[PDB]
């Protein structure tokens, strides 16, 4: 089973004795999530960056007070598209042989770096896949984050900044990336993630939604908590995401083979249709990766698909791409 | 000090031996909030409907698993504008001399029923104040809620139903209430509130976002928990509000002297500017109720303003009406 919520979810020192930062050994895997990167680099996750969904959920909860439903939702979503369902292993970065024997195509078990499954365009501190590297910290983008913190956050990162910067990264991609895609699951995650630094990288004794540019660079670039960093004083994730959505209302869509041809996708879900997004993710995205699984793979798919459904906070009705039972 | 978060926030029986439903005595106070109403009728709050901030915050958390920031934000906003800052008492309903000696005008201490401070138009199950009773359960509107739950919820109330019903109640008021006002604070809370029934009134052992009509009537009409009701399995309030907002985009505004004259207000806060909403609440709303507090009043104001600010989940810069 996925973990339950924390028993004691108060703020506490998480940059402590048993969870020191350490530099990367060769073979250590890091990817497009500064959240999971930091947990790994503090040993809340295995330090090589290869983990079970359960390990990942306990980590985000213990290390950072990510809420339970959000942790279940994101973990099992990633695992379903990016992880190996038999070994129950997911890489938080590049495709690796340490996740075990692969399933048939088109499932690719590419880990969190796999473009177009979880990872997607218009990341705040990462370049679009189309340009070549979709997971490494990018200094130009980060210093754009700083600018926007200066203009909009009086020098801090907060949900007002998130609003502006989220729109700016969208415009950037429309303008430069002929393969820009911003529909369905990526349309969804791209908004919440911009709340995460304000809600979770801010020291929990303060919990005031103003993230400083030191704490920011530390998380985004080095996967390192600040000294004496306390986690937030309660479980949360994308609280305030409506601030980011309403700052510059966008319709989901994509460039159509060239820059500046952003075209609305009338079949995409959006924020008014979360159950449609859940249903698409299950009955199209996951299903296309595993169209005709063997008996063993089917039972693993169904188990993980169960756990995924549990993390859908809107409720919705479970769908069953391989039948009930 | 405001209570902090529950120590143990898991689901548990809350309709219990310690907390039985009991019919109203005469002079028992109930108001426009089904949540506070139900806690008072179960003895989580004082049964007569008059309570401290600290009592209200413990109630909503213990009885229903309202989250600690949302409890502080809502509780100290209400008290600031509707409660007695000297006696530390707020009526969850009508103005009552039971909150103690009134401060001077233009402060009203009208309790939760006070139109235009916290209470406002386009409620799900309460009529707009213009029509003359802004607090009693209204059966025709609940019937619309039942209908919309059949149409969009498969028989149940859920976030998709909340999205359609919130827009329809807006349209209703624009079409019928020449005094419709839907800006600033009321614009913000009217959305979050339509998530509550699906997030909070749903038995905690399911937590599946689908509220049945038996349980909805219970809460909204009789301020009664279902038999064997468990509270939610974690602390929450307005999870999913973005769904309700995007279902039918609306700007803040009001009718101007007549029906079908909805006039957007570009000076209002909206969901993109929660710090401006906080600001305007403190600097215009509270300030105008207490333009010149005596030294004692001013002390109590600042103390409660501090607490209100703690509850502002977006963060924001604290603002100071009295320095
Ligand atoms: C939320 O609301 C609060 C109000 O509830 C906002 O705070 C208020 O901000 C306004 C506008 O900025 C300030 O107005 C300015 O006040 C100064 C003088 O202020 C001094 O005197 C005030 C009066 O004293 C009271 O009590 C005495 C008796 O003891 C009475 O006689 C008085 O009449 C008053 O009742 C006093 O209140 C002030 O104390 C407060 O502020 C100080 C900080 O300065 C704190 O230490 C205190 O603790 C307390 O908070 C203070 O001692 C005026 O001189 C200003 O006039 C200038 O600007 C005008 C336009 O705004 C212009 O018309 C004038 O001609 C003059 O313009 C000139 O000066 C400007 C620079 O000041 C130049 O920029 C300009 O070009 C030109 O050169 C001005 O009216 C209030 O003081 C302040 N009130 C409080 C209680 O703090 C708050 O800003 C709001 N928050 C947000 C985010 O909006
Ligand atoms: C429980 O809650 C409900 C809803 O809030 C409430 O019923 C509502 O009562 C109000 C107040 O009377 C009604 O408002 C009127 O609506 C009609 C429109 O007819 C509608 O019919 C259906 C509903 O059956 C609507 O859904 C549909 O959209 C139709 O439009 C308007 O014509 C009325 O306008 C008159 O009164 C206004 C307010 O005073 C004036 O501003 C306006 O100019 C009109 O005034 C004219 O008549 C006046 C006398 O009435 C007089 O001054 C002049 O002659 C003047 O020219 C009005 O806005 C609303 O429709 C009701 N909704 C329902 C029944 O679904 C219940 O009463 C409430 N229960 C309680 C409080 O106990
Ligand atoms: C709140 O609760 C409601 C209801 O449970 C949820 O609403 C559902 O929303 C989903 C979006 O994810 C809708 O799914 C979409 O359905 C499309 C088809 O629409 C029409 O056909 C449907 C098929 O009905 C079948 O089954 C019924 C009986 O079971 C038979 O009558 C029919 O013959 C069919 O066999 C109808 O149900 C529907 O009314 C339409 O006419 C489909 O093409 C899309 O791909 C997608 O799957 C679904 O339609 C909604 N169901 C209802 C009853 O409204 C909502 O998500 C919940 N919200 C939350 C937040 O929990
Ligand atoms: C629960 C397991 C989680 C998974 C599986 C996950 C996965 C991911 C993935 C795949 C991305 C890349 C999306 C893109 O293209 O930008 C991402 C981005 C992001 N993640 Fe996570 N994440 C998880 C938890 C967290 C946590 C706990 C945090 C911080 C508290 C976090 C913070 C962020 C941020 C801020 C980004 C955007 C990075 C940027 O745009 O520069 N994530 N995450
Ligand atoms: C924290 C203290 C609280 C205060 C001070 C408060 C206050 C109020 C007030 C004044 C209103 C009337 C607004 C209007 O509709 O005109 C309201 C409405 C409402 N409240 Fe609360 N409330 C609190 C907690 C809760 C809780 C814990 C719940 C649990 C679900 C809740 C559920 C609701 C709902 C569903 C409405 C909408 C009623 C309708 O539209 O018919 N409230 N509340
Ligand atoms: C980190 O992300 C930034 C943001 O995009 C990347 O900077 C961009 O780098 C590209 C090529 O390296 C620059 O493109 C060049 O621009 C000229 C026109 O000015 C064009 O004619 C050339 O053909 C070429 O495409 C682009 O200007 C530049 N953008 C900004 C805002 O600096 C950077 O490459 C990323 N770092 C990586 C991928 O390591
Ligand atoms: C829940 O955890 C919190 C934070 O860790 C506890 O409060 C602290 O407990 C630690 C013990 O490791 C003490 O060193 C601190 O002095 C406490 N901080 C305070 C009181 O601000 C709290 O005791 C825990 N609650 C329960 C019921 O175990
Ligand atoms: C999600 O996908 C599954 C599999 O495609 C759908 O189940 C199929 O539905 C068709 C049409 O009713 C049946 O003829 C097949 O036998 C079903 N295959 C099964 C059950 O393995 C399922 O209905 C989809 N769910 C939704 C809500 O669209
Ligand atoms: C937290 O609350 C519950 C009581 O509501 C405690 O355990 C629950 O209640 C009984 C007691 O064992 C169990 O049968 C239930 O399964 C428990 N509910 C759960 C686990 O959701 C629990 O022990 C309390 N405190 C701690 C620290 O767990
Ligand atoms: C609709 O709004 C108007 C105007 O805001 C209210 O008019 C008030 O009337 C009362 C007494 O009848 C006076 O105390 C106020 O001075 C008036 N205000 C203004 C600005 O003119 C009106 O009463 C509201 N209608 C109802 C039925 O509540
Ligand atoms: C982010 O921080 C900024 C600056 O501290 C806050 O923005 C200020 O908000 C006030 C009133 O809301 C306005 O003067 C400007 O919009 C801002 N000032 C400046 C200098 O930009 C903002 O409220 C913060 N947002 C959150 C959610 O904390
Ligand atoms: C982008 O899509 C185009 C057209 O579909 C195709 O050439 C290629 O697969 C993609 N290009 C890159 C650089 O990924
Ligand atoms: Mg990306
Ligand atoms: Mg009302």
């Amino acid at each position: 089973l996925p973990p339950g919520p924390l028993e004691n979810s108060s703020a506490k020192l998480v940059n402590d004795e048993a969870h020191p930062w350490k530099p990367l050994r060769p073979g250590d895997i890091r990817g497009p999530c500064p959240g999971l990167n930091t947990l790994a680099s503090h040993g809340y996750l295995p330090r090589n960056g290869v983990a079970t969904p359960v390990q990942i959920i306990n980590a985000v909860q213990e290390g950072l007070n990510f809420d339970n439903q959000a942790a279940v939702f994101a973990t099992y979503a990633a695992h379903l598209v990016d992880g190996n369902l038999i070994t129950d292993l997911l890489s938080i970065g590049r495709k690796t042989r340490l996740t075990g024997p692969d399933p048939p195509p088109p499932a690719s078990v590419g880990g969190l770096n796999e473009h177009g499954t979880f990872e997607g365009d218009a990341s705040m501190t990462r370049g679009d896949a189309f340009f070549g590297n979709n997971h490494d910290f990018n200094e130009t983008l980060f210093e754009q984050l700083v600018d926007y913190s200066n203009r909009f956050g009086g020098g801090k990162y907060n949900l007002t900044v998130a609003g502006e910067l989220r729109f700016k990264r969208i415009q950037d991609s429309i303008a430069t990336n002929p393969n820009f895609s911003f529909v369905d699951f990526r349309f969804f995650t791209a908004y919440g993630e911009t709340t995460f630094p304000a809600n979770l990288f801010v020291d929990g004794r303060r919990d005031d939604g103003q993230l400083d540019m030191d704490a920011a660079r530390s998380f985004f670039q080095f996967s390192r908590m600040p000294d004496d960093f306390f986690r937030a004083p309660s479980p949360r994730s994308g609280t305030g995401v409506e601030v980011v959505i309403q700052a510059h209302p966008m319709q989901p869509g994509r460039n159509v083979g060239k820059i500046n041809s952003y075209t609305v996708d009338p079949t995409s879900s959006d924020f008014s249709t979360p159950c449609l997004m859940y249903e698409k993710f299950v009955n199209i995205t996951v299903k296309s990766l595993y169209p005709n699984p063997t008996v063993q793979l089917r039972k693993a798919l169904n188990t993980n698909l169960d756990f995924f459904f549990q993390g859908v906070a809107a409720g919705c009705t479970q769908v069953f791409p391989y039948g009930r039972d």
